């Protein structure tokens, strides 16, 4: 699966410019987690320490605005989420629910901070 992960990581726009050794270290520390259509992956308001990369399926992002949660957007394979709880405060700013059978590759804070955190595309991420 290490080779499987590495060729997947090389296909994502955000991670293909990273030295191969860093991609190798990521593929060794990530965890594969699976969800079913409608399952909550992330709940707004919880405190989190994990970043997610979608390797299969799609998810729906909703968020209770200041003014009922509002449908925000859909993310699919190759997309990633969960970076906000990893920048500054550790609170999740939105819900992310599985929209079908989903597989996510999960990286914890310890790994994110050393391997992914200094990436322009993710730190300079604006919605
Ligand atoms: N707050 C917010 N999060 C979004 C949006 N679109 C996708 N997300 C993801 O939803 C995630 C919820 O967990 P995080 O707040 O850690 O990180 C968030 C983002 O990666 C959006 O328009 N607003
Ligand atoms: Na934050």
């Amino acid at each position: 699966k290490h080779t499987e992960y590495m060729e997947f990581l090389k296909s994502v726009p955000t991670f293909q410019s990273l030295p191969e050794e860093i991609l190798s270290k990521l593929a060794d520390v990530l965890e594969e987690t699976h969800y079913e259509n409608g399952e909550y992956i992330i709940r707004q308001g919880a405190r989190g320490d994990t970043f997610f990369i979608i390797s299969k399926g799609t998810v729906n992002v909703t968020r209770e605005d200041s003014p009922d949660p509002v449908f925000l957007r859909t993310l699919g394979k190759g997309d990633w989420f969960g970076e906000k709880a990893l920048q500054g405060e550790d609170v999740r700013t939105a819900n992310v629910i599985a929209a079908e059978a989903v597989t996510c590759l999960v990286i914890d804070r310890d790994s994110f901070k050393h391997l992914i955190g200094g990436l322009d595309d993710v730190s300079n991420k604006a919605y």
